[PDB]
């Protein structure tokens, strides 16, 4: 997250870190035994880390649970990142508390102008590299469909939306992938892609989760 702020320990209790010996991706806990992340975050050897603030320090409140099953969207296209969404089922159920809580799925899509909270342990630099150990937060608006497709001609599908600032200086970045975009207490976005970070007319591109709620619920229910 470039141009955000320190969330505060456990102020985003649905934010998970995906870990394969290191934090590599964000995720969103949607019930005690299921995480939503980006398909492009897919790999073997995933440990889900809940209750995390500093990902380099055990502060108490952490739950480390291995993934039992990963399900990449059937239609995930790694070339275009169309349908950039993946479910992860935990070996055992998260103990739910004030620091480890689920985020509700959308009952409908969000519109441009809605303010959202984007969070993650990703890069905080537009130029160069700096990785925070503590969770960063960004308030950013959903941008117009039209604004989004003009920034990335030919690359935005109905399964993608832009959030942020065409002026730049505020954006998701490398390491934030699979993380939450929450608007009005609903998981509307997954940190998917973009061109650079916090560059002018290059807003963050997010997986449009409201397109996936029927697939998420059917898959959870059958798995
Ligand atoms: N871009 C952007 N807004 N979001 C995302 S998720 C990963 C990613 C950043 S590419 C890494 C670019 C860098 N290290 N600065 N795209
Ligand atoms: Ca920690
Ligand atoms: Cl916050």
């Amino acid at each position: 997250i470039v141009g955000g702020y320190t969330c505060g320990a456990n102020t985003v209790p649905y934010q998970v870190s995906l870990n394969s010996g290191y934090h590599f991706c964000g995720g969103s806990l949607i019930n005690s035994q299921w995480v939503v992340s980006a398909a492009h975050c897919y790999k073997s050897g995933i440990q889900v880390r809940l209750g995390e603030d500093n990902i380099n320090v055990v502060e108490g409140n952490e739950q480390f649970i291995s993934a039992s099953k990963s399900i990449v969207h059937p239609s995930y296209n790694s070339n275009t990142l169309n349908n950039d969404i993946m479910l992860i089922k935990l070996k055992s159920a998260a103990s739910l508390n004030s620091r480890v809580a689920s985020i509700s799925l959308p009952t409908s899509c969000a519109s441009a102008g809605t303010q959202c909270l984007i969070s993650g342990w990703g890069n905080t630099k537009s130029s160069g590299t700096s990785y925070p150990d503590v969770l960063k937060c960004l308030k950013a608006p959903i941008l117009s469909d039209s604004s989004c497709k003009s920034a990335y001609p030919g690359q935005i599908t109905s399964n993608m939306f832009c959030a942020g600032y065409l002026e730049g200086g505020k954006d998701s970045c490398q390491g934030d992938s699979g993380g939450p975009v929450v608007c009005s207490g609903k998981l509307q976005g997954i940190v998917s892609w973009g061109s650079g970070c916090a560059q002018k007319n290059k807003p963050g591109v997010y997986t449009k989760v409201c397109n996936y709620v029927s697939w998420i619920k059917q898959t959870i229910a059958s798995n």
